């Protein structure tokens, strides 16, 4: 058993707030954000080793990242920006710093009860997305 074993699984997205907010202060243009503020993803967690995998699924777009702790990794977005991510286990939840242009978000991701919550900040806006397992 290890370092992510409550990660781990096939989740759906059951609420989103603030997430508009959230896409405008990243830069995303009018047409993503009503078609991402649309989708349910399915998230699915899987970790072979030290290599955590995450996946992204819906209808607009299917994305995943591979990547060990703490080992920076380039990233195409969902919404296309071409950003370097470090990701990193504190205190059992697991932050995704993404650098690009000057910029910067962190997307946090934890266990609370049966949900795994994604809490998404760009400069002073916060955006909380919740899952349950699937
Ligand atoms: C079909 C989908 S899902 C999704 N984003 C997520 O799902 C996101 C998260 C999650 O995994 O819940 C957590 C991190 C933030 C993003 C987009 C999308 N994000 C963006 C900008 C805000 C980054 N532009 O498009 C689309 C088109």
């Amino acid at each position: 058993s290890h370092m992510c074993d409550a990660f781990v699984g096939t989740w759906k997205l059951v609420s989103s707030e603030n997430f508009d907010d959230y896409m405008k202060e990243v830069g995303v243009g009018f047409a993503t954000r009503k078609v991402a503020g649309m989708a349910k993803p399915n998230m699915i967690i899987s970790v072979n080793g030290d290599v955590i995998t995450i996946k992204s699924e819906s209808t607009f777009k299917n994305t995943e990242i591979s990547f060990i702790l703490g080992q920076e990794f380039d990233e195409v977005t969902a919404d296309d920006r071409k950003v370097k991510s470090t990701i990193t286990l504190d205190g059992g939840v697991l932050v995704h710093v993404q650098k690009w242009d000057g910029k910067s978000t962190t997307i946090k991701r934890k266990r609370e009860d049966d949900k795994l919550v994604v809490e998404c900040v760009m400069k002073g806006v916060t955006s909380t997305r919740v899952y349950e397992r699937a």
